[PDB]
């Protein structure tokens, strides 16, 4: 019994952590084998923020040019190439501490956890979802820049985001592994602002169900829904429209519980219209919404 | 920016989880050194102990077999001697939490770690846990600099859904037994230092609407708070929340008249720090931790 916001095992993603310096900017890379993945605005300068060059910057820099520090073992730089938005810098040593892993880009409303850095040593790990206006609400300083958000699948390292920058909103922006930005950001300092904010619905539904499991009934009534008129109130409360998608995906929970979908939307439609009236859902006064039905079932069941 | 429930890196403790088989029971170890320390329930403790034989405990380590070699106990906790030591051992200590502290868990089964979550020690010495069967012996712990320091090992879950467990010294946190005996969590109460902590941390990230312009006594704040099931707050309290006080301009009694006016008025529709609730689940230290940067 319990729930909590849990985050995955850190210890095959800090193996993995390194310092990258670049002149006067420092910064945290992820070792993969002989390659240190980091941000490219790495090698960006005081004019150069605004209206990067990244290839004309790039192309001035030899491979002496970036330190890469892993704990105390300075990593020779072999070789380096941009994608997208991410240097990959070829080094002299295959990380031995690599894990099995895998770049997944992930969509909005899912999970991943984030090992916070800072000079290439973790410092804390917590979890975020992938906000629907695709930023996430994490929790970074100055030198977080690298940090890395990830699943773990078996053994197996997912690797899902790399932060970027911070949004004016305090929200944060990043790329996956691949250096493809999430959402329409880019890594220049230009006028950028996160979009209107929505609530993931299948994962407050997916939360509801985790409350059902505990033992928390309070919420549900004897009322269903069309999936249309769910859609209709949700839209007015800033909720993410739910599709059949979702629906299908929150089909084990709904058999698990006995609550049909439809069933669980129609409780989730009455909370937003009378809210919940001094009482919690596994101790919170808010609808939850940073857990998957994945999450849900990973963390209630096994 | 940005404030979350943040939990240690638990690379240093993963590297020290084990699965301890006796008979049908199966529960998570810790090897430290040539020692393996799991909930005694594992197995009159004396009289079911002097019973077992070293190979009557198996324990895995990965894809490896540890042979154990020796086996004694220590409290609520038995202690098996492996032949063994772990070459992942971290630098460690055992230290015994007060309530209000917080901790790391890192939750397993069959050795094998599957999350990490940040948990505080609660005033009823319950913690607001997330574990199901074979999660025992899982271990929360702190990291300073590059000393890990274990504060509980789990052993049990109470009716109401709390978890209750031992430091890895075996002595419980809470008058709880290692038996399956009717046995209840006290009435819990609110961490009052941690959600002061927690309204300077969003003052840090830029929210003062609960600000006002009055403070008031510490017998007048413990007055009031005495009565919405906070803890008192003591003089120690007022001076760990010190820096934070000096950092934001607000002082610990006046930041206490804040508190003392959501205790009594509500939020009122608001928020703090994404919460419609008074989080009491991080130290004065924790906000100075996250809102500075310190690595490990
Ligand atoms: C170099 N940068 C950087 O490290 N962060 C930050 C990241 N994450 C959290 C922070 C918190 C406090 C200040 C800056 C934080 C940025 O937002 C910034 C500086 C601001 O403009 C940009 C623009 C584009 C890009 Cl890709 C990075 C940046
Ligand atoms: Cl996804």
């Amino acid at each position: 019994s319990g729930f909590r916001k849990m985050a995955f095992p850190s210890g095959k993603v800090e193996g993995c952590m390194v310092q990258v310096t670049c002149g006067t900017t420092t910064l945290n890379g992820l070792w993969l084998d002989d390659v240190v993945y980091c941000p490219r605005h790495v090698i960006c300068t005081s004019e150069d923020m605004l209206n990067p060059n990244y290839e004309d910057l790039l192309i001035r820099k030899s491979n002496h040019n970036f330190l890469v520090q892993a704990g105390n073992v300075q990593l020779r730089v072999i070789g380096h190439s941009m994608q997208n938005c991410v240097l990959k810098l070829k080094v002299d040593t295959a990380n031995p501490k690599t894990p099995k892993y895998k770049f997944v880009r992930i969509q909005p409303g899912q999970t991943f956890s984030v090992l916070a850095c800072y000079n290439g040593s973790p410092s804390g790990v917590y979890q975020c979802a992938m906000r629907p206006n695709f930023t996430i609400k994490g929790s970074f300083l100055n030198g977080s820049c690298g940090s890395v958000g990830f699943n773990i699948d078996y053994d197996c390292v997912s690797f899902c985001y790399m932060h970027h920058m911070e949004l004016p909103t305090g929200v944060h922006a990043g790329t996956d592994l691949e250096g493809n930005f999430y959402g329409p950001f880019v890594d220049r300092q230009t006028a950028q602002a996160a979009g209107t904010d929505t609530t993931i619905t299948v994962n407050v539904l997916a939360w509801l169900y985790a409350a059902v499991i505990n033992g928390d009934r309070w919420f549900l009534n004897r009322f269903t829904t069309t999936l249309n008129d769910f859609n209709l109130v949700a839209m007015k409360y800033n909720y993410e429209p739910l599709t059949q998608d979702h629906v299908d995906i929150l089909g084990p929970l709904s058999a698990q519980t006995g609550i049909a979908v439809l069933d669980m939307c129609a409780s989730l439609k009455e909370l937003l219209q009378n809210g919940m009236n001094g009482r919690t859902i596994l101790g919170s006064a808010l609808l939850e919404d940073e857990f998957t039905p994945f999450d849900v079932v990973r963390q209630c069941s096994g």
